[PDB]
């Protein structure tokens, strides 16, 4: 094996920002690289548009104009000339540029302001696309990536991408089919779930069921493809049609691709446009809405390397090819899910029975605590109702965090006290057994169905364990699987930690006086790790959610099965002495014919059921196509359109007020700290500003220092429902609000939802506010 | 129907008649997480174990008190007005419907003491909303 | 009554079905969701006996039926009055089959007898 | 005229006091349970041996909604 | 911004005006704004119209 594409699974996220480098973002290629970066700009800024518009001037433009200032309200071919000169037609439709110079009458400033206005209207505050860069790496006499391909004169690389969306063709998402799949257990899912029927898999009917026969259902699939090479950096759109080919048809931009002269491919997702074929078809279900399409997609990434000496190298087999999937935006990019999609890859390789042989370092346990700690910025329960996060604050306040790194007997009760609060993914605790036919009924807090029964609830006898998030089994009141547990292999790490059976280096201990100091240390370990290919593979996936799956945010339950990978091997620690959950070489199973596969349009008839998944396990079986992905297969499971599923991915209220359960808050926040509040605690009393923290200079400085600092903390503590950061149907007199209007309105309002970004507090004084806060920006403001 | 009327702008949130039908209240759950001083000789202090509460710095202890004090809950959420449960619709109309039975379970605000506010910034008299408890 | 082609060719696959009133957990507490009653009537007395249960069981009385025996020994069984109701007025029955918080006075059950001749 | 037949339901002789009066299949029922119930020695066979309430429990609750 | 065809006009060589109404296209500015009231639906427009018809006659003698 000679050349390989990284990452093996690339991720690009939709956004209404433009598909150009200066105004877009890049999928992480190193884990934890920007966690505290207070200069991040995830929304298009005025300054970026102004720079873009300056860049587009002269060029001779200044005196190509001034030349007709003398030669005179403009003409067409007068203006047609002075458009075009600014290469701005690829950002705004040509006509609207013309209409903007029409209402005109120093003139190379009436020209700018008029053009800035149209750029601003289209893009100001827009959700920047998160594009994925793909790289070719030269390999070894062992398939080990050594260095990126360096093109010399005469060398050429050609990328090919083929993507599809089959959501409108596939089945309803009622719950994860693998919840009933017979298993011996993996690192991601205990055999107890299926063995004891904790959350039975449901049957699922077809989406768009009125379209009958396989031939006609092919129209429900959106697909496109394109090629780019290192000899031409022109961007190529990936454009399909829905329905595909007196049928009214819609163009769907599934993505855009670019290759630079060094041979690196950049993949942009769509613009975030979802639509029904009729305006009156409303998307009132979280996952299954007929007559709808969206611009999400996924598919196959290949390349061919042409060296000058004639040598040609095809990157097409599943060991060296790659995949791409597009997803909803990440509305808090610096806030990591507690269990990531990379954790699912890692867990998929492990057997539940062998978790006794797992070896644990503290760096394998720290991510759980660090991620849960940082959920405070997106979820109220983790800010004010999480006893572990408050204990971490206790330790931080006396520079005592390093005690958690102590594996000795004197710290055992400290470690155990934290470990004992976490939910056990065996799902066999806090239960009473009917008929020890056996049913496991939770004696902790359940999450009720909306379908009420006016009968007294059974009092909970056992505390609610951590984390406080719903899970795959939410449909079943009293199932332990209603609530999320870190997966078996990660729980094993934490159990080994509690027991004291873990190692840690002295150097780690010396950077561990607070959780932030240690997180900064580990971030440097990623940054300096020399395996850029595998770090890039992990970084693509460590920002994605890895549970619960109902269906999820980006991808869903098939990813937690080793069946979906053609390769999944441990390679190494991140650092010789520091594992940090490790680096792995993994590749998806792929159908090598791509869009031309005869299995492109397979299904299981009127329903899908776990029996079909059971039959697919055998790779020689007729049903094994389920795991050998063709374009569209990773995302077809997800909600159609994604916006409704995102609006449904929020809080699930219990009769008890607190803690408020939240589904996926790290990527779809539930409770955020608005910009309005940041502007009321940002400043110190000494600030040289006529307005300080929303007060007149005179009032801010007249109050006592203690009172001034108390007001800061009060503002800092006001967290706003993320669903209220744009108009989701609750605005206005007698507005209905409610769940369903959220689903409907998210189709247009997703691009106006608050985006969380790290920001500085220069002098918190004794206020208790950290120097880096995570602030939610939306136009609802303030 | 006598509650908030949201504008496109987030803040200030308009409220109709909040003195008699409150809109955002300070729940008992939060009161029980700031009413105690760090010297309290109890196994649980402000919702923390004795060991954790007394292990932290005095500054951090007071900061936690004020954070809890600052958590205000929508009064409409102090009983089940149609928003509870998986895929509950919630919304304005269910509130109207459910209040016929749930009015008697809505939170009732009562003055309560903070014996030793210390330097927390919490006043010696706070007004706390009790519901179901 | 049913051809083997329906199942064999997957013409209408059976669906999974969740529990009604799913917020009532544990078999012991779900027993409250069952309404039941019994009675006896004899040849010697034609007084009508109601079959009256409660919902939730051990709060509304549910008349599931009435029974009568005439001096000839024939039993006459009357069903209920056709009263269906939710435990809360705001719980509306918007699904064709599955509405939580609802009860009705439909029932079915077991009919037995003993014949006591004069010779013992 | 399609004939006359002698037929009788399977009955649990304990009726309201049967230990299977309150049996179910857990969080969902599925055809798998019915398949298992075919075997008269299975822990699912009780499905066919009716206790009071077993004939009408499948129907719509309340019946009026189903009728509409 | 939406284009609304309110009608079409034709005149023949005899001088008779023929007036066609629109195509019957009604629409809201957002697809989620549904017209649930018999008469008053915000955010909606239709292609109905009415207005003023005038003419000038020009004879060959001026
Ligand atoms: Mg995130
Ligand atoms: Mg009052």
């Amino acid at each position: 094996c000679q050349y390989k594409i990284y990452p093996p699974l690339g991720i690009a996220r939709v956004g209404n920002g433009p598909a150009i480098k200066p105004l877009s973002l890049s999928t992480p290629e190193v884990p934890w690289a920007h966690l505290y970066d207070t200069n991040v700009q995830y929304l298009v800024t005025q300054q970026e548009l102004e720079q873009l518009l300056e860049e587009a001037f002269g060029g001779n433009v200044i005196n190509e104009i001034s030349q007709i200032k003398t030669k005179l309200k403009f003409k067409q071919e007068e203006i047609e000339t002075i458009t075009g000169l600014l290469g701005l037609s690829h950002l705004v439709p040509q006509q609207q540029l013309s209409r903007s110079l029409d209402n005109l009458e120093d003139i190379v400033q009436q020209i700018k302001g008029a053009l800035l206005k149209v750029l601003s209207d289209h893009y100001l505050h827009a959700v920047k696309k998160q594009a994925q860069n793909f790289y070719i790496y030269k390999c070894d006499e062992q398939g080990n990536p050594v260095e990126k391909l360096k093109l010399t004169d005469g060398d050429k690389v050609t990328w090919r991408v083929e993507v599809a969306n089959k959501k409108s063709f596939w089945y309803d998402y009622n719950n994860a089919l693998d919840l009933s799949l017979h298993t011996q257990g993996s690192g991601n899912l205990s055999k107890n779930v299926s063995k004891h029927r904790l959350a039975p898999a449901m049957t699922a009917k077809r989406r768009n069921p009125n379209v009958i026969t396989n031939s006609l259902r092919k129209q429900l699939v959106i697909s496109s493809q394109g090629s780019v090479s290192s000899d031409n950096n022109t961007q190529v759109p990936l454009r399909g049609k829905f329905p595909a080919n007196l049928q009214e048809r819609h163009n769907v931009l599934q993505g855009s691709i670019e290759c630079d002269n060094e041979g690196v491919l950049r993949f942009y997702a769509g613009n975030g446009i979802s639509q029904a074929l009729s305006p009156s078809s409303l998307n009132t279900d979280f996952a299954d809405n007929s007559n709808w399409f969206d611009d999400i997609c996924d598919g196959r990434v290949t390349a061919v390397v042409e060296l000058k000496n004639g040598d040609t190298f095809e990157i097409q087999d599943e060991q060296s090819s790659a995949w791409v999937a597009t997803t909803p935006p990440d509305y808090a990019p610096q806030i990591e899910p507690i269990v990531t999609m990379y954790d699912m890859v890692s867990g998929a390789a492990l057997k539940e029975q062998d978790l006794d042989n797992l070896t644990t370092q503290f760096s394998d346990v720290f991510p759980i605590l660090y991620r849960l700690y940082r959920m405070q910025w997106v979820n109220q329960a983790d800010f004010t109702d999480n006893a572990v996060n408050t204990q971490i604050r206790e330790l931080n306040s006396e520079l005592g965090f390093a005690q958690l790194l102590d594996n000795s007997a004197s710290a055992k009760s400290l470690r155990e006290g934290i470990f004992n609060q976490f939910r056990n993914p065996l799902f066999d605790q806090d239960i009473d057994v009917d008929d020890p036919s056996n049913e496991w009924v939770s004696n902790s807090r359940i999450i009720p169905s909306k379908d009420e029964t006016n009968i007294a609830a059974k009092p909970a006898t056992s505390s609610l364990k951590l984390p406080f998030y719903p899970n795959d089994g939410i449909d079943y009141p009293g199932s332990p699987v209603q609530w999320f547990a870190i997966p078996p292999f990660m729980y094993q790490h934490l159990q080994n930690w509690a027991a004291g059976d873990f190692s840690v280096t002295q150097v780690e201990k010396e950077s561990a006086n607070t959780i932030e100091e240690l997180g900064l240390f580990y971030s440097e370990q990623f940054k300096n790790s020399p395996n850029s290919a595998l770090l890039c593979a992990r970084g693509a996936l460590d920002a994605l959610y890895g549970g619960g799956f109902h269906p999820g945010v980006e991808l869903t339950w098939p990813m937690r099965h080793n069946l979906i990978y053609s390769q999944n091997d441990y390679v190494s620690s991140v650092t010789p002495e520091i594992n940090l959950l490790g680096l792995r070489e993994f590749r998806l199973k792929q159908d090598l014919q791509g869009l031309n596969s005869p299995n492109m349009y397979q299904d299981f008839g009127h329903v899908i059921a776990v029996d079909n998944v059971t039959a697919s396990i055998d790779p020689n079986s007729d049903a094994a196509w389920l795991w050998r992905s063709t374009p569209g297969d990773l995302t077809k499971w997800m909600g159609i359109p994604w916006q409704s599923a995102a609006a449904s991915c929020q809080a699930v209220y219990t009769p008890e007020d607190f803690p408020i359960p939240s589904w996926w808050a790290a990527n779809l926040p539930v409770h955020v700290l608005p910009l309005a509040r940041y502007n009321k605690f940002k400043d110190s009393q000494s600030a040289d500003l006529p307005e300080i923290n929303g007060m007149t200079h005179s009032i801010a400085q007249g109050m006592s220092e203690e009172t001034f600092e108390h007001l800061r903390l009060e503002q800092f503590s006001q967290r706003l429902d993320w669903l209220h950061t744009a108009d989701l149907g609750f605005v206005g007199y007698h507005a209905e609000g409610g769940y369903t209007n959220g689903l409907i309105q998210m189709v247009s309002q997703w691009k106006n939802m608050a985006m969380v970004m790290a920001r500085p507090v220069e002098n918190p004084g004794s206020s208790g506010i950290p120097n880096v806060v995570y602030v939610a920006y939306s136009q609802a403001d303030k």
